[PDB]
């Protein structure tokens, strides 16, 4: 029942009781661990709403109060009457912040309580969605001084009137398959980039074409929109020593804004809930830039450094990797754009974890996602045992809309 | 039931059915994953079924399942168990067992080599001096003047739990660690407790930063005895850098033979509490963990200073830059001295090929992602992008409590 996690670098042992409140499954069993797998009714709703409201009133020190009982009956009546219910603004804010607090794969949760919540539940059309999104982008970007935020559109009703942001992130680059058989731009977005074309977008066919927003409101067909270029902050990447680095012509955007996940609060499902914070260096420098399936730029950079790429044991890939990440961080910092390196971010997560254990009795964490993609063991989280479990409110994965939409 | 795993870099999807032959638990449940947790005398009753399962596996491997030889062996073992409460493995079954324990080790990235293991049968051993002799022979054989050969030495199995054979060292070759009164540590911090035990047992410590520890050996449940491994049998490599001439002046070196000696080997229900095994190093084990862990030699700063990196702020990634150079030095040194070693790129690439082969010929390959992915440059190695399934198959290597915590001293 009571589990303990130890840090093998400090010997610090923490006891976890919070997992005892876990509701959803993990995918693992007593016979098999799937820890490395990426994607492992009124009668149903009231229980979920009750669980949520109970934690909410408990958080505001009014558990078992008349107000608690009142709201709890009001929702029951509303569900029985409308087969669903609406959250109070206070509950919505609490729920979104806690979905982040509960995100086991997020290393920056020390920032969880500082989240700007934009209530877009009054939205009805795709143009309205575009407007809300532009405002979120402008607010969150804040001229480089990034501020975490989330915009919440109308909750699911009958599943045939769902709001959805077809993009995977508010801001991403297009990808096109060239005759050469090679891919131009970001291979990760090749399919989405084609759907935009299939819709009318005039692809400039560059290495970094900021994709258009494909917005779906109330279940209708998605519409394109070009985010005001003036609102998309980008950072040209240059190295603080290698003047030839700028010649690679690489750049990245400052705002990471996941837009394809589903926010679940008190049983309610918000299928369109774009959220953003700020980047951890490795996300761009290691994954976006060096993944073989992404921009895959290691070799190019290696050649420019004149490294011995004849043998893997020369560790040329590793040397180049470091340089590419020093640059990314240097570029963002030079342009005054918020960004955090993997050492600072992991150190903060450890602190957060400790705070969470002594104040909440635990902190669900997915080691596989928390440990940075480079220099793993020189960051504190590598040596930190973690318990992964699912707590709600939560951010969940959901099927891409183009594989479920009925035009 | 079929379970699929996908490699997100190649989209290759594999199907696992081997997990169905898994018996042991993992530590996880449908409500909680313990995938990052380091460490989540039998009776006749539970022993014959374990023997049968193993013998069935053995006879199937040699294409003699159901044969008279198979049936007679099962009968022979059954009689032996009811007669003596235990049983002895035939040499062939011991070899098959040891190789499969390696084949089944989910945390081992070098398993492509599993079928190539020299098994030394030391079940006739009765004393600590006998254990020392066997261990010297293992080290000399395995070292092979730098051309490392994988090997395992298997001492007598557990009987009543009061006559266990144990190698108290965690590895046959390791450096001593000494806690100074000022709170600092001389040598390898990971071995301070064991070093103190050795000193107490009579070892005269030279108190240097790289002193090869003596062997502390326990035979037949008796108190352990100290032995010094012949220096001429301990191969070491001075660490230097191909471009930085000052690197050698850090006074660093390491031993060439990694020989884990504190695990338990379970074969057909039998427990071999003393079963030292060795292969060869993957660079990062030394360059990343042994040298750069804050709790080990912790050399990142001293190296970073010499390279004169901007140690003012972490965003300069000086720790990362130094880490790479140290690992370059480790590989370069071993290669230059002609001592077998594999870099993490080569090792993980081979593991992926091995894993795919296992899925196709065996129906699976249990693997612990947390341990398989190297401690540096994780995502630039293929294993990072490979989904894995972790489950426990026997024969297997298991952890066991340190002997000093359970041993009943006879004095
Ligand atoms: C303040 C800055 C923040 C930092 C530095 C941070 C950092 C990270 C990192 C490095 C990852 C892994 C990304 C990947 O590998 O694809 C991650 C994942 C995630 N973060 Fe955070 N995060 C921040 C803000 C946010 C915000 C504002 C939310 C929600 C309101 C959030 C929710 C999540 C979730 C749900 C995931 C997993 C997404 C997935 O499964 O693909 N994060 N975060
Ligand atoms: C031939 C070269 C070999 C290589 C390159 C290799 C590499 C590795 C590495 C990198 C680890 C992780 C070590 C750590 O993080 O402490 C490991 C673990 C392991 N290997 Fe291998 N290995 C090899 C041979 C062997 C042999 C001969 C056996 C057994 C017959 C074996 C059994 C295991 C086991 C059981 C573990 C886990 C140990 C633990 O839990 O502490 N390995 N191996
Ligand atoms: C197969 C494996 O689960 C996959 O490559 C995971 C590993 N860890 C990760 N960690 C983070 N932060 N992000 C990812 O996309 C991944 N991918
Ligand atoms: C807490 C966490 O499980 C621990 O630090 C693990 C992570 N991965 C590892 N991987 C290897 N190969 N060796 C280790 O000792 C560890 N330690
Ligand atoms: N820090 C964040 N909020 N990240 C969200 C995911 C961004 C993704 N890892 C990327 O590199 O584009
Ligand atoms: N390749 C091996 N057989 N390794 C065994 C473990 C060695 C241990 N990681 C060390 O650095 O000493
Ligand atoms: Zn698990």
């Amino acid at each position: 029942r009571f589990l303990k996690v130890k840090n093998w670098e400090t010997d610090v042992v923490l006891t976890d009781t919070l997992h005892l409140k876990s509701t959803l499954e993990t995918g693992c069993t007593e016979h098999i661990c799937m820890g490395s797998i990426m994607l492992p009714t009124k009668d149903q709703l009231f229980p979920l709403a009750k669980e949520f409201l109970d934690q909410y009133y408990s958080s505001i020190k009014r558990f078992g109060s008349k107000a608690h009982m009142d709201r709890l009956e009001e929702v029951n009546k509303e569900i029985e009457s409308t087969s669903t219910y609406q959250l109070k603004d206070t509950e919505l804010i609490y729920g979104a912040k806690h979905a982040w607090r509960n995100a086991s794969r997020c290393v920056g949760r020390i920032q969880w309580s500082k989240l700007q919540v934009f209530d877009a539940r009054d939205c009805t059309t795709a143009h309205g969605m575009f407007n809300y999104i532009c405002n979120h982008v402008k607010y969150a970007t804040n001229k480089g001084n990034l501020r975490s935020a989330i915009t919440i559109f109308p909750q699911r009703t009958d599943g045939k009137h769902d709001f959805r942001v077809w993009n995977s992130q508010l801001i991403r680059y297009a990808g096109y398959k060239q005759p050469d058989g090679s891919t131009l731009g970001d291979p990760a977005n090749v399919q989405f980039t084609e759907i935009c074309i299939q819709q009318g977008w005039k692809a400039p066919r560059g290495r970094f074409d900021v994709l258009p927003l494909l917005l779906q409101a109330n279940g209708n067909d998605p519409e394109l929109f070009q985010i005001p270029p003036e609102l998309v902050l980008e950072v040209p990447i240059r190295h603080p020593k290698f003047d030839w680095f700028k010649d690679l012509g690489l750049k990245w955007y400052g705002l990471p804004a996941v837009s394809n996940m589903l926010l679940e609060i008190g049983g309610l499902e918000f299928s369109a809930c774009p959220f953003s914070g700020w980047y951890m260096g490795t996300e761009i420098g290691v994954r976006d830039y060096c993944d073989n399936s992404r921009y895959n730029i290691l070799e190019e950079v290696a050649k420019k450094m004149d490294l011995d790429m004849r043998k893997t044991s020369s560790l040329w890939k590793d040397q180049a990797l470091v340089e590419i990440n020093i640059a990314v961080l240097y570029s963002f910092q030079s342009d005054k754009v918020t960004i955090v390196d993997h050492h600072s971010a992991t150190e903060s997560f450890i602190k957060h974890m400790e705070n969470e254990y002594r104040c909440r009795g635990g902190c669900p964490a997915d080691w596989v996602w928390i440990v940075p993609p480079m220099s793993g063991s020189i960051t504190p989280v590598f040596h930190q045992e973690m318990l992964n479990y699912r707590l709600t409110p939560s951010f969940e994965y959901q099927p891409d809309p183009w594989n479920t939409h009925v035009w």
